[PDB]
């Protein structure tokens, strides 16, 4: 513990709080101190940074200094060696829909980003980068081992930029660097409406005392609603289809459209606004467009917080929720709602359920178009298709009726992602999310395996007979050992994915440990978590408690059949009854008596 902080957070915001709404940029949220939990402020650290000079090196940055007596062996050679794999056959979730794959994104999204540093634009610097792989100052480059087959085609090295820190952007001497948190660590919609107050309001509709979020006008899914477009260029969107030139959307979260399914869900989240902001207007039609705006904005939270904690955690967590996630009992001030900068690490198994393909579903769930499946890779950055190519609709039963990836120690990423992933500015689909989640851990200072074994009260095996033993596996710890010299060193992601997944979760021990907390930090620590007395009325918590995604769904498509469990596997048309047999949201509840 050294000094009370580091410069470059905004330095003086209010809190109204008479106001029984959230911020913007979540300050306010705990009147004890006010900036925990909030947006652009340092991510927490449970336990301290590791790093070569022990204040901003990354290791393995040297070619000398070796980690613990034994070089780090390079990202991109663990991924090739233990994570990838070729044969897409046998590696679906039986009871896991893709949409389970695509809630933890979009969770993942509400809670934090790292933003990642490119600084300067107009830069050749960019280009000593990539072109060359020039070490120094924030490029940090993967280079590729021998017989990388890569190599013959992309140079020698991955281009990759280190993550924001606090105070500088440079790096600094007499405290260990840390990175920021671009978005608000409370599960609060802020990856729908912003973090950023200046955000928030061109995100708005403003001419129309509505209360209602902006929407697209170039386009229109026969009836439904687009996000606006990000103005701004280039555009990895028009990139990806100069012809179609057809750009990304205007969201809350920058990482909006990464993959088209992702703006899908952004795209319902959104629809699910405006369609409050419709209602509480009816019922409530004495409002100013401020509070239709907050009222929507409000429900549209407890939603997200809802889904998530009721049905989504329990079985990605298993038998080990009720351990770290008893059922609720209070807002507990003393609680750091802060996000961890390990979590950021550990929500990402969240990688390894991603399957190679997405699929297009005509109103009978038959593939809709001839090209109705496609290759993943080519949905990086990729809008044209939803617009030019079918609307929300197709791509929503894909969502519901596709499996996600089951995760599988001898099948964890697949080439969509890692060999062929794509990244903005960059022009080639040709990346690898395994390597950069390793360049990742070590360009954060992150402990090494054991540290994170340990503080989760967890055995923390020296050996290879140790090893074995913890995972299950027999050569994946050999191959681990062979690349990392010892557990110790191992980085955390793989460390922790490398396990088996605990009784009915889909994530081993340590990971169930790391989720845990954090997410038992996110609601206990939350002013406005949607259950405590005084954020909500028992009339309209009982209201809150119908939810769930097949509604989502209903509400703000053309759908008609959908699964009453979104995220159990379901099959079509068995699992699948219509619209009308879901419990709606009743907006009663809410209305004002004016007298
Ligand atoms: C493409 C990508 C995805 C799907 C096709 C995808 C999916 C997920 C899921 C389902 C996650 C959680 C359940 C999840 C978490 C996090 N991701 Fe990931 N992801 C795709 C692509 C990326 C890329 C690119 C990054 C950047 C990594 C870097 O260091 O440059 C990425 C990160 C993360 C991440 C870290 C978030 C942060 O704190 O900044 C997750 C928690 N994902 N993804
Ligand atoms: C780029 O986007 C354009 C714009 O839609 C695509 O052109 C269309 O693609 C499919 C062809 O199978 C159908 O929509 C139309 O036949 C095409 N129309 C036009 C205007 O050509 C094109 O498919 C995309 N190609 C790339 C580079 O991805
Ligand atoms: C704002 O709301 C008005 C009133 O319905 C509507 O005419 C307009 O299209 C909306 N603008 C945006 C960008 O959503
Ligand atoms: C899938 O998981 C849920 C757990 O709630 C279970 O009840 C459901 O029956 C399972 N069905 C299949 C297809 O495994
Ligand atoms: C480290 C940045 C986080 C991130 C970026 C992105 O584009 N997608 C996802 S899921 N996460
Ligand atoms: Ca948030």
């Amino acid at each position: 513990s050294w000094e009370v902080g580091c410069g470059a957070p905004v330095p003086l915001v209010t809190c109204d709080e008479q106001s029984p709404y959230r911020t913007i940029t979540g300050d306010c949220n705990n009147r004890r101190s006010p900036a925990l939990g909030a947006a652009n402020r340092a991510l927490a650290r449970w336990l301290p940074a590791e790093y070569e000079d022990g204040l901003a090196v990354p290791f393995g940055w040297t070619q000398r200094k070796t980690r613990n007596g034994f070089r780090v062996p390079l990202a991109r050679e663990v991924s090739n060696k233990i994570v990838g794999y070729l044969d897409e056959e046998g590696v679906l979730d039986q009871n896991r829909s893709l949409l389970f794959m695509q809630w933890g994104q979009i969770v993942d999204h509400d809670l934090d980003f790292a933003p990642e540093t490119e600084l300067g634009s107009s830069e050749h610097s960019k280009v000593q980068c990539e072109e060359y792989c020039v070490q120094g100052d924030e490029c940090f480059p993967i280079m590729f081992p021998k017989n990388d087959p890569k190599l013959k085609t992309q140079g020698k090295c991955m281009p990759f930029f280190r993550a924001g820190f606090v105070c500088p952007t440079p790096p600094y001497q007499s405290l260990a660097r840390d990175q920021i948190n671009a978005v608000t660590s409370f599960l609060d919609a802020s990856l729908v409406y912003g973090s950023e107050p200046s955000l928030a309001s061109r995100l708005r509709n403003l001419s129309s005392p509505l209360g209602l979020m902006a929407v697209n006008q170039e386009a229109w899914d026969h009836g439904l609603a687009y996000p606006p477009f990000n103005n701004v260029k280039p555009s990895p969107c028009e990139f990806i289809n100069t012809t179609a030139h057809v750009p990304c959307f205007q969201a809350g979260d920058s990482r909006a459209s990464e993959q088209i399914l992702l703006a899908t869900v952004h795209t319902l989240l959104l629809r699910e606004h405006n369609r409050l902001a419709r209602e509480l207007k009816r019922l409530n039609p004495h409002w100013d467009g401020e509070m239709l705006y907050q009222e929507a904005r409000k429900i549209l939270g407890a939603f997200i917080q809802i889904i998530t904690f009721r049905d989504y955690l329990p079985i990605v967590l298993g038998s080990e929720m009720q351990k770290w996630i008893p059922p609720y009992q209070g807002y507990n001030n003393s609680v750091d709602p802060r996000i961890s900068n390990v979590f950021t690490f550990a929500f990402r198994f969240g990688h390894m359920e991603v399957p190679s393909t997405v699929s297009r579903l005509d109103e009978n769930y038959q593939p809709w178009g001839p090209e109705a499946e496609l290759p993943l890779h080519t949905l990086f950055f990729n809008t044209w298709r939803i617009i030019k190519d079918g609307g929300i609709d197709p791509l929503v039963r894909g969502l519901l009726a596709k499996n996600s990836k089951l995760m599988n120690q001898n099948k964890m990423v697949t080439s969509e992602l890692r060999n062929k992933l794509f990244q903005p500015t960059h022009k080639v689909h040709g990346f690898d999310l395994a390597a950069i989640n390793l360049q990742r851990c070590r360009d954060h200072g992150m402990p090494g395996y054991n540290s994170w074994r340990g503080f989760c009260g967890l055995s923390q095996p020296k050996t290879l007979k140790g090893l074995q033993a913890v995972l299950k596996n027999k050569v994946l710890a050999k191959k681990l050992l062979d690349l990392y010299k010892t557990p110790d060193n191992i980085d955390i992601w793989i460390g922790g994915n490398a396990e088996p997944m605990v009784e009915r979760g889909r994530v081993g021990p340590l990971l169930a440990c790391l989720l845990g907390r954090q997410f038992q930090q996110i609601r206990d620590g939350d002013r406005f978590w949607w259950e405590n007395p005084g954020v909500f009325t028992e009339k309209q918590r009982d209201s809150l408690q119908k939810v769930s995604f097949s509604r989502l769904i209903c509400d703000n498509t053309h759908i008609t059949k959908v699964p009453l469990h979104a995220f159990q596997a379901n099959n079509y048309p068995h699992d699948f009854v219509d619209c009308s047999a879901v419990d709606k949201l009743d907006l009663s509840p809410w209305a004002s008596r004016e007298n």
